[PDB]
């Protein structure tokens, strides 16, 4: 099997292993990269793997100890790839590193996903080598058709509450005003309700975007006598199943969230 750290990550090996081999995820759907830690069952699962793919140690901090064993044949470090590093975007830790949001490298993961197998499962060549046409031609379209649904979107203000898509932004020429750091269990304080408030109100936000963890109250409470619309956005794709074609729909969805609340002048 091949084994992924993030969903997403898992939805680029998904489309590479498709047919040929398996596709495991550490992150479960829920969970906030940030803040997870192995189980025992977890770190058997890596060992026992055939090919380990993750961002690297600014990211999943939490996999450096058992990947550190691993050696290089069977494992891909996304910041670390030659074509990934001239990609990587700035705003210690200073790099941004949610990669899974770049349609760009999510194609060099690919790339470098297709060396290590095919190296290990000569045989599967003609899958393998199927499989990274098919991502790459899946992709383009996916990106061309969701720039169409995003240009019309250009210069319509929104806030995020988790500052995670700039890759996404950048490459599909989305304009975020700002993002706010909030919960998601419990809502702020009046003080800074107020700030937050105040900055919804004299940027004049179209949106503000919340993520599936978010508690509901904690939301209506931001937007509450606003003229702001509340979105969802699914930057780990929790909602997105695994399977060859994973990736293209992840990056569909995520332009229909920022769609739905942001058409409509």
């Amino acid at each position: 099997a091949v084994v992924a750290s993030l969903k997403p990550v898992g939805f680029i090996a998904s489309a590479i292993a498709d047919g040929v081999t398996e596709t495991e995820v550490l992150l479960p759907d829920g969970a906030s990269e940030h803040d997870y830690s192995l189980r025992p069952s977890d770190v058997k699962r890596l060992q026992n793997a055939d090919l380990v793919v993750w961002v690297g140690p600014e990211m999943e901090a939490f996999m450096q100890k058992p990947v550190s064993k691993l050696p290089g044949a069977k494992q891909v470090t996304i910041a670390q790839l030659e074509d990934v590093k001239p990609l990587l975007m700035k705003s210690h830790g200073d790099f941004n590193m949610h990669l899974w949001l770049s349609p760009e490298i999510a194609r060099a993961t690919a790339v470098a996903i297709h060396g290590k197998l095919v190296e290990l499962m000569p045989q599967s060549r003609a899958k393998l080598d199927a499989n990274l046409k098919d991502f790459e031609a899946q992709l383009a379209s996916t990106e061309t058709q969701v720039g169409n649904e995003l240009a019309p979107l250009k210069g319509k203000g929104y806030f995020v509450f988790h500052d995670a898509y700039g890759y996404f932004e950048k490459q599909f020429g989305l304009t975020p005003l700002g993002h706010f750091t909030v919960n998601p269990e419990i809502q702020p304080g009046a003080q800074r309700l107020h700030e937050i408030r105040t900055q919804l109100v004299e940027q004049k936000a179209t949106c503000v975007f919340a993520e599936p963890q978010f508690r509901p109250a904690v939301v209506e409470s931001v937007a509450r006598g606003t003229s702001v619309r509340m979105g969802t956005l699914d930057p780990l794709g929790t909602n997105i199943k695994l399977g060859k074609t994973s990736y293209s729909e992840f990056l569909s969805q995520l332009a229909n969230q920022y769609a739905s609340c942001l058409k409509g002048d």
